[PDB]
């Protein structure tokens, strides 16, 4: 520490799986560096060493007081005790989704985020996906009837990365964005442990009674794909451009956590994102309970 005023805030990543590693790697692209700099790195595996700066204890990346921010990149189910601790400790937190796999304590975070005056920012990439954005734009002024978004992919061991609606709340995340509150009409829940599958069905409705049904399907056969189908009283939309994932995606969703630091959001901003990621967390809650 020098008190000479300093240029950048220094970054702590805790949880270095393939989130992690990508923040690492993004810490290392020029604008970025401009107001960031990593000091070091929380890991459940002896890394020891990364982009030459030393791993350290989470009681270490705790007290230090050269660390302004965390990234929070471990597996879900931890994400919860680990922003705590860090709001607790004076340090801004990025957080990948989910934030939690719970709403009352996301709440309670969201809470101690303000008390202690930091920016909590949960990041939701799928809004930065060329895709979107194109769908964004296509149900511009279109009145949704019914829709359907389907995600397959492979088992996902719920322990550690959350229930289904929370593991793939960024489709449901999709959803809101685009067609505004939904009201959860029902879900179901179907289980084949013998074959390591798993099928969670949801209903959901538009303001206006659009239906919407929200299907997150896991299997070992199942190739990764979504599932896009929106029938518009002018017309329907069922194809999307085929793009490839973004190897800048994350630095883009930095660029706006940086914002936050420095006080680029406006409040109006600030409330709208909260009260969309509170709306998604009480609705997988929800979801969750009606699956039994």
């Amino acid at each position: 520490m020098d008190a000479e005023p300093k240029r950048k805030f220094g970054v702590v990543v805790v949880g270095v799986g393939r989130a992690g590693s990508v923040r690492l790697r993004d810490l290392k692209d020029p604008r970025s560096a401009a107001f960031l700099n990593l000091i070091g790195f929380v890991s459940r595996r002896e890394l020891g060493s990364l982009d030459e700066v030393r791993q350290i204890s989470l009681e270490d990346a705790l007290r230090s007081q050269e660390i302004d921010v965390a990234y929070i990149c471990s597996e879900s189910s931890s994400h919860e005790d680990y922003i705590r601790q860090f709001l607790q400790a004076g340090k801004h937190v990025l957080v990948e989704y989910p934030m939690t796999l719970s709403f009352a304590a996301a709440q309670e975070l969201w809470e101690l985020a303000a008390q202690k005056g930091r920016v909590l920012h949960e990041e939701h990439v799928e809004l930065l996906m060329e895709e979107f954005e194109f769908l964004r734009r296509e149900v511009l002024g279109k009145e949704l009837l019914k829709g359907s978004l389907r995600f397959t992919a492979s088992p996902l061991e719920e322990e550690r990365f959350g229930f289904p609606a929370f593991s793939g709340i960024s489709r449901l995340t999709w959803l809101v964005s685009l067609f505004g509150e939904l009201s959860l009409i029902s879900a179901t829940l179907e289980e084949r442990k013998e074959d390591q599958y798993m099928k969670m069905t949801v209903q959901l409705e538009t303001q206006n009674k659009g239906l919407l049904s929200w299907i997150e399907e896991k299997g070992p056969g199942l190739k990764r794909n979504r599932y896009v189908n929106f029938q518009f009283t002018s017309g329907s939309l069922e194809e999307v451009p085929s793009v490839g994932v973004n190897k800048n995606i994350f630095l883009k969703d930095q660029d706006i956590f940086v914002q936050k630091l420095l006080d680029q959001v406006s409040a109006e901003d600030l409330a709208a994102e909260k009260k969309r990621i509170m709306h998604c967390l009480g609705l997988a809650s929800d979801i969750q309970k009606l699956c039994h």
